[PDB]
């Protein structure tokens, strides 16, 4: 898995879950300094090269704009991303 | 705890989930039947007398109804919901 790819998942799942937050009604999820940790766990479990919090931040910004300007209704995005960030919510708690 | 209590506390969770399920976008949550089972299952873990998953069902389907027609804005129905089920949801996973 090459260090460009850790980093695009660990900022997908990072972005995807302050959507929910944020858009979705996730309120029982944590703050986006939090989540960026949260993403942090899931690459060091997997043993991961170290991964900057500040360049996941950066990238999962950039992913939240796309899943925020995506023209899809909100309906469907937030059922999506619930049905695919469940693991990540579970490892979060 | 009386037994009218521990069939309040399992049908509301149950109720409470089906509404996320349904009208809330957690499309991660399992089917109907899956979430009377876990709820059951919830009570069975704390070493209550067996709950008929019948009676369970005909109590849920009645709190459904009162969190359906209960005139608070779905949004604030979503965001309490998602906070308060968060326990039971990680039980049923």
């Amino acid at each position: 898995v090459s260090g460009q790819a850790q980093l695009e998942q660990l900022a997908s799942v990072a972005a995807g879950a302050r959507y929910l937050k944020n858009k979705c009604n996730r309120s029982d999820l944590p703050a986006d300094e939090a989540i960026n940790r949260a993403a942090i766990n899931v690459g060091k479990k997997r043993g991961w090269a170290n991964i900057d919090a500040n360049l996941l931040s950066q990238r999962s910004a950039q992913l939240y704009q796309q899943l925020q300007q995506d023209s899809t209704p909100e309906a469907t995005k937030c059922s999506q991303f619930n049905r695919q960030l469940a693991p990540f919510i579970d490892s979060l708690r």
